[PDB]
């Protein structure tokens, strides 16, 4: 499986006739949604800022601000996520997530496990130069411990290359992450940091089948076991990061919809973010592993213009 998004350009786009059917959309009293969704669910999203400029220069107004004023409630806030440059959008949620003690350390753990070192530097990047601060020294001063810690490896964005398996390295790490927490009176957590947070990617994997191997264990078991909180979560998504981003994903989904109340803004977060990346890739996931269409149970689930766009951005039959 190469890694496939559900979102392409659109071929033969005219972002000057897309501007017009926007603004007819809007311009008088009421608001067409159906048609603002159908349009820009069907374009990728370098298309959609290439529409918003159009937009401008056709009307002297601003699309987004139009946007926001016409619409209302979940459907406006994916339709507002999905305007976001894909550059900007981590770095959004990330800012967003930041907010001294009321924190969101689900936001930061989610993006901050599941992006790669090459998507991480690009986001600090953007942060910085979007929001006039520095993204890990925020991070820094919103978290503390060795949750802090671990994020602060990630960020490193410094992760060994997926060069050739040096297998005698992964019997070593293997036994030094037994040493760590099983073996011991308690838990070495800087271990624990070092190899998940740093490793290569494919090293990693070898190393997790050996770790079942010489203990018994899958390591998700024993950082259940060994850890707690906020630390936890983080290196359990690492960990199912490694695995496979699109099953780590799936997942969030499936747990997005499950359970009492609907975490619409994770649901948003990971379509939109991964519609033009791997959300082909995540379908399959949540299909192998949890026993229905990503499709099927974003219908079930939600309702209304916000429901058809989730379903048109998702795609998938069955």
């Amino acid at each position: 499986m190469a890694l496939r998004g559900t979102v392409t350009d659109f071929s033969g786009f005219d972002g000057r006739a897309d501007a017009e059917v926007l603004r007819k959309a809007m311009k008088g009293l009421g608001t067409d949604e159906d048609s603002i969704l159908n349009l820009l669910t069907a374009r990728s999203n370098a298309q959609r800022q290439q529409i918003a400029e159009e937009f401008k220069t056709l009307f002297g107004r601003d699309l987004v601000n139009d946007m926001k004023s016409e619409l209302t409630g979940k459907f406006e806030k994916l339709i507002v996520a999905l305007m976001k440059p894909s550059r900007l959008y981590d770095a959004y949620e990330l800012k967003h997530a930041l907010k001294g003690a009321g924190t969101d350390e689900k936001v930061l753990t989610e993006i901050i496990a599941s992006r790669t070192p090459e998507e991480l530097r690009a986001i600090k990047q953007a942060y910085e130069e979007e929001y006039g601060s520095n993204l890990e020294d925020d991070v820094v001063g919103d978290t503390s411990g060795y949750y802090q810690r671990m994020l602060v490896v990630l960020l490193q964005a410094n992760r060994d290359p997926d060069c050739a398996i040096d297998d005698a390295q992964v019997e070593l790490d293997a036994q030094a992450l037994f040493q760590a927490g099983e073996l011991k009176w308690g838990t070495d957590e800087e271990k624990f940091i070092t190899i998940l947070g740093t490793r290569s990617v494919s090293h990693l994997r070898r190393v997790f089948d050996k770790y079942m191997t010489i203990s018994g264990f899958q390591i998700e078991e024993t950082i259940d076991r060994e850890t707690s909180g906020n630390l936890e979560n983080l290196l359990l998504a690492v960990v199912k990061s490694i695995r496979s981003i699109p099953a780590y994903l799936a997942e969030t989904l499936y747990y997005a919809m499950k359970g009492a109340g609907t975490d619409d803004h994770t649901l948003i977060r990971v379509i939109v973010s991964r519609s033009e990346i791997d959300l082909f890739n995540i379908r399959k996931e949540f299909r192998k592993n949890f026993a229905t269409s990503l499709y099927s149970m974003i219908k079930g689930d939600t309702s209304g213009d916000y429901k058809k766009a989730l379903l048109l951005l998702s795609g998938g039959e069955d």
